[PDB]
């Protein structure tokens, strides 16, 4: 049934963004996206709704959208519209923006892939990035309409105190940092997602938990304040790296894997970095670090012949990228 | 005579900003700046004599000077500079700026060029936008030679009362904002720019009062103040994309007519954002969100096989290009 | 011996940023930045070593490691470490960053060496770039481990008391420019520069004198306080575009001369623009202007046949590169 297939086709896109391709996946994911809040989750579900269908609208690749790589924007894309909202949980006029950048999302999954096709790179969340930004920087935290709420830069000494840091709750930023992929902030959330990830890929489970913890200690080395690193505002850049880098689009060796690693220090510290500048704006960082840190580790040229770049037709998870490269 | 013959050129250059190709386009064009401001005009022509002239120095090619591809982003570079200046009309200093700027534009229109080579885009009007941010950037408000105009981001709600919104100026909006794409605000010449536009393609004329009106309503969606979308300074960015992507770069079709709407909706969204944005620099969105929005729908890639992306080497107006798609 | 052969690559590395190849001009170099200061220097060196030695560890090539293209942009890193610390001289947990960001330079030399590869253009300084500007923009003012300097933008309306200028200054903002390539604010490490760039080539120090010396001129047109000229913070943008435009990355000719001299204008204005842009964010411009200036002057197009963009594959010297062209 029709239906059902684009049904199918958005559990996967919802997937997607934590770089599996699971209906089972994507319906553990929702599950926890409304453990976290109700609110969250439907705007983000609408949001990927509206992406698959204005990519079938504008005649794309079937199947991209069968895959779901034209949902996993969408569904952010809804998730931090309602994260960003000074109006409070259950604002129904906020759905009218997600409908209108939802739709926007793949024409930039389409025009940036087109220029990204001659490096054989992946569009990454990009599109999703330049949406959010537009959005978040036309309204900002002023309107009358949608307004946001206020990000400000640092104007005075962070007082940190070293002794009353919070061990337990230090490690607990490892479940929550898989969790504000969608930007939710619970630890249960963040089970759920370490629990989808592992039922399609044990080695994504791997990567984004490394990924995560290092992401933590990069951010514990710049005197980033506590209470950020505790809801993973820290972490997530370092998870999707992590996991780009480890197993999806290259081979994975330990040498990838150290290069994942150092992707995830890179992406943190990134990460620190445009949440610096980008807050003068007003505006978050969200996932750009991610984006540029791992396309600027996938777009490294060695010699040595453990790091392969896989070409971009043959990603699927990193135990069946493995399976093919040695096949052949 | 060369004379008249790097005057064709200039006229020419001048229309191209509204993407028109005719001497008597241009000589309107002129005309309706005299009627705005003698010292906008006046500085105006400078910057495309300039830019075509230095077009002719560097050995760029015969052709694109000759349809005035090297003049159009020297005129706004004038215009721009003459709007921009805190000294008031008649500041003869501010000549020398224009001088180098427009100097300066064939450098950037060449560069960007060869970077756009690859995937067949315009260098649309990148090369000004680089230009114009480059000197407003440089100086500031705060020279001794060369002051602009304080911009200054959002701090307080703004009050907008919409039982008091003055329908006709709304409806006015619309010839001012196809006056906006020099800068200029009067409403007569917006008119004499929808004259100049519909003697050269009736087709470029209605897309252009169907951008504004676009771009004005997205405005209202925002709730941008009353003040701005009189002016057109919401419009404008919305005008251009209408034009670029209903018949210039594409072949006219309904699809590409609503694919051109839906360009000037991302336009004028973006032109929010960048408006909320480069302000904290000082910077208006002189014309770049127009670029990016343009850009990006150009490079969809559909399958759908009435949206033709037409090769650049024959696009004239959408009129001829139409006559040429259904020729082959 | 391997170790005679490292340490020839780290002082080599050392030169490539006044664009030079000698191993004599690097000690030199050293020297002169041992007379500036014993840390800036130890930081710089330490981060040239770490910078040529990960190049060596992620496999890149043989080639560019001995000829010092990949030490280059460490020295800088650990150099502007030195310079943008708030914490004082001799502050030794500054080495850690320096580690940290000199491994990091190499990859984004070899992604960035990717993406210029299409149009056959060099990295620059890009990597450095984005590396400093990383850590400067993730730091910040406000830290307690690693401060930087405060950067503010303009608030008020200089007072330039033209009267009172200092003519013999302003002339010796012509070798202070050439040593803020490196940071450094001495006349005599500029002098030091100047004698290790003429032993190499003599055209490479005639264009970094007249580059320094059209910065200078450049910078007071929009009147620039005479503080920074004289520092050179003005001057050093304009040299290293000079030495691009002039001879590296062209044939010498008149019309390459003046069109290095007009890179070094542009390199002026733009290292204006980005210095008030970059400044509401706390970040220098730290050689981000040459660095976009003098690749937008070597995409440039043209037909006149004396304007000849060498392969990069033939470029060692000016005087080299000319007698490569006229043999061929
Ligand atoms: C020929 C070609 O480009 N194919 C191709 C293009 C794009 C992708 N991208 C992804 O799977 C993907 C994109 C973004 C993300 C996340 C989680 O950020 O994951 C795969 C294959
Ligand atoms: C002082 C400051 O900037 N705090 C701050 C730090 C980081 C963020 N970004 C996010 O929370 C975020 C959440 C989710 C995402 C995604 C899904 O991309 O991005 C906001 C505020
Ligand atoms: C081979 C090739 O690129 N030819 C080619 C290159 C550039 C253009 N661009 C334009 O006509 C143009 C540029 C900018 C604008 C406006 C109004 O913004 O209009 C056409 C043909
Ligand atoms: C609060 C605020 O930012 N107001 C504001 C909004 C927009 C602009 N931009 C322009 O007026 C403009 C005029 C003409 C152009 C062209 C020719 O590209 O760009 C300035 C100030
Ligand atoms: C095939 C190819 O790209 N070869 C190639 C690549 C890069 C360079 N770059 C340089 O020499 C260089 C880079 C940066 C600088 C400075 C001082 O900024 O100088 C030469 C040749
Ligand atoms: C008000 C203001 O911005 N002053 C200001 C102007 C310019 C700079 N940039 C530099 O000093 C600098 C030094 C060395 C470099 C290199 C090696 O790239 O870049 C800092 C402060």
């Amino acid at each position: 049934s029709p239906v059902f297939q684009f049904f199918d086709w958005v559990l996967r896109g919802t997937s997607q963004v934590m770089f599996v391709n699971n209906p089972l996946s994507g319906i553990l994911i929702i599950l926890g996206l409304f453990i976290q809040n109700p609110w969250w989750a439907i705007s983000g579900c609408l949001g990927t709704i509206m992406s698959t269908l204005t990519a079938l609208i504008l005649s794309q690749d079937k199947s991209a959208i069968a895959a779901g790589f034209h949902g996993y924007n969408g569904v952010l894309v809804g998730l931090l519209m309602a994260v960003f909202s000074d109006k409070g949980d259950y604002y129904w006029w906020l759905l009218l923006p997600v409908i209108i950048m939802s739709m926007s999302c793949p024409i930039l999954s389409s025009a940036l892939g087109t220029i990204f096709s001659k490096w054989d790179l992946p569009v990454f969340t990009l599109p999703f990035n330049i949406t959010v930004t537009l959005y978040l920087a036309a309204t900002g935290h002023y309107n009358l309409f949608f307004p946001t709420t206020l990000l400000q830069p640092a104007s005075a000494m962070p007082n940190i105190t070293w002794s009353e840091v919070q061990v337990p709750l230090l490690l607990r930023a490892i479940p929550v940092g898989i969790g504000q992929v969608y930007g939710c902030d619970n630890p249960w959330t963040g089970g759920i997602f370490l629990i989808a990830l592992f039922i399609s890929s044990p080695l994504i489970c791997l990567h984004a938990a490394i990924g995560s913890t290092m992401g933590m200690l990069a951010a514990l080395t710049i005197a980033t304040p506590f209470d950020s690193i505790y809801f993973g505002l820290c972490g997530f850049n370092s998870t999707l790296a992590c996991i780009a880098i480890g197993g999806m689009f290259y081979v994975i060796t330990w040498q990838t894997h150290l290069l994942a690693i150092a992707c995830a220090l890179f992406a943190a510290y990134l990460g620190a970095a445009l949440a610096n500048m980008l807050s003068v704006f007003g505006l978050p960082p969200c996932t750009w670090p991610f984006c540029l840190s791992a396309l600027t580790f996938l777009l490294l040229t060695t010699n040595n012949p453990a790091i392969y770049k896989l070409p971009l037709s043959k990603v699927t998870y990193p135990e069946a990228n493995r399976i093919y490269y040695l096949s052949q």
